[PDB]
């Protein structure tokens, strides 16, 4: 039901926003179908766990109720939340595929096609309710929180300095947290109204640490899940990415090791990351992996507890998010 | 004294969104030193004829007003309002610059930045001003008309059926009247509270022939007008765009001179870019661009008129503002 629900807003929002195109904005139909099959092709696709969680908080609030007639308003409202963080998911995702010719030209407008898209959906749906405001604000400041930790992240190679994990929580939290684990929690909060009912220390605390806890996860399948597994080509260490393996060897391993590290990382050479990947795995990072991720774990199990016991129907959507994360 | 009011404004901007990402988003010195020198690069040059339009209109509304110890409010909102157009046009050129690797990523960021700084400042400085959620609204809904205006421009070629002055007149209104000419008027109103003592009609039809008679001239120079003296190199005919002496030379040319101009338009190939600038010159079109211009500066004209009968103020900021355009 979650899903088949998700799938039937996208089409009232798609088809309001094609509308509006050709209605007030004098668009002409092929544009329009155009532009139809550009938001299909950049929000379709994925597994919707951003949106998806937006669903699950606002209903695990209606199940387990700090209510009659109005329960379909919440979950269209949750839905339409949950369009806004994977249309706002698709614009990054077009920014990106512009990082890595009417193709650049349309790529770019797309991008900005799709933020845009965000603001016109919560405007229209949201017209009349008092949250609009406050939702608008939370959205824009997380969008520019994003953009930051976009920089913090391209730009952590200026060269070895900035590989530390207290950065690499910095790259994390701006860049990733945020607009994953803190905002579909808090969009599913806002329609429900039920924000100020939660602890928002704890809320803040244990999206960082889920963020942090996927971002490890997710350094460390780019290194070590092959190909067709993974889904893409992992390019982290050719990147010199500043990611959980690289930091956490920095800290274990001996100088001969780092010495060696820094001469191979940053290349696009075929052997130099086998000696990278080779360093990872005989400083035994797959083992440390797994005692800072059980580490995390044990963190984010705790901080559940602290909320159940003042936000029961919030903990348990908390927990669900987690389980995702953890397997 | 305009210049130098909005400059000084620049640097009181500039302070707090530096500041508040060193002190609210954990920013070192070197990258707010970095952001600096990119705002700096990107939002100063220009002759800020955008920005300087909201300080005028706002101007006129103090010294032709429909007031005290509030004169300094008007002339530091108008100035926060001006450097948000800058801005936002700051954006669109960086955007511009990736239509036509650290130096593309950092181009990206930079376009997502100077977008939410304009969100950013205007939260800020304008946190408790009653107009503040109208202004956000039109700001967000001129963007957008923006990115669809740039839409129809890049894809006004698929070939030569959207050709028409029609076409001409919704790319030059969403591209660049909407943004250019209606935003700079209505945010110098906005600040002045003065918004409904103006005929809306009447200004956004004269910002649309202001943007027409705007473009037209923009696009008469980059053919006519040589490198040297227009600063840059005139691409529109290598381009295929469809400007308006495209579309004025289609409607009184011979079918002959048409097929001459289909075999050369849109090709960076020099013998073929001279062919259509003879073909242009041959068809009187440098006449035609007078007596193009010259109804439209009729029609301007006979609208400041019908403005200044219930808007004196207002009329003559209008009437700067096209002595800048017709000059
Ligand atoms: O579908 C996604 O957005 C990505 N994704 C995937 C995936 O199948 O790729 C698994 C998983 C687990 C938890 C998530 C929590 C927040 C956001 C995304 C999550 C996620
Ligand atoms: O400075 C600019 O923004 C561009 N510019 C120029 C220039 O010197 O390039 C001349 C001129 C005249 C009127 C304008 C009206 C609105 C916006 C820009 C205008 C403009």
């Amino acid at each position: 039901m979650p899903m088949q629900m998700f799938m039937q807003v996208y089409d009232e929002i798609q088809m309001f926003l094609l509308e509006e195109l050709e209605l007030k904005f004098d668009m002409d139909p092929n544009r329009v179908r155009y532009l139809r099959k550009m938001m299909d092709t950049t929000c379709l696709g994925g597994k919707y766990n951003r949106g998806l969680t937006v669903i699950d908080v606002a209903e695990s609030l209606l199940s387990l109720s700090p209510d009659g007639a109005r329960r379909k308003r919440v979950l269209h409202d949750a839905c339409v939340c949950g369009w806004m963080i994977e249309f706002l998911q698709a614009h990054y995702l077009v920014e990106d595929d512009i990082m890595d010719d009417v193709t650049v030209q349309c790529a770019i407008n797309d991008g900005l096609l799709l933020k845009s898209w965000t603001h016109m959906m919560a405007m229209h749906f949201f017209a009349d309710r008092p949250f609009l405001q406050d939702l608008l604000c939370r959205f824009n400041r997380v969008d520019y929180t994003t953009a930051v930790g976009q920089l913090y992240d391209v730009t952590s190679m200026f060269d070895f300095a900035e590989f530390t994990l207290s950065n690499y929580k910095r790259i994390v939290k701006y860049k990733t947290a945020y607009y994953t684990y803190l905002l579909p929690l808090v969009m599913g909060l806002i329609v429900s109204e039920a924000l100020p009912t939660v602890d928002m220390g704890v809320t803040e605390e244990l999206a960082m640490l889920m963020g942090e806890y996927f971002q490890v996860q997710d350094d460390v399948m780019d290194c070590f899940t092959p190909p067709e597994r993974l889904g893409k080509v992992g390019t982290d260490i050719q990147d010199a990415k500043c990611s959980w393996l690289a930091v956490t060897f920095l800290a274990k391993a001996s100088s001969a090791q780092v010495a060696e590290f820094k001469a191979n990382y940053g290349s696009g050479d075929s052997e130099k990351v086998a000696t990278v990947r080779r360093l990872y795995e005989e400083a035994d990072l797959q083992g440390d992996y797994v005692a800072y991720e059980a580490a995390v774990a044990e963190q984010v199990k705790e901080l559940i507890e602290k909320l159940r016991l003042c936000s029961p129907g919030f903990a348990a959507s908390v927990e669900t998010l987690w389980g995702k994360t953890y397997k």
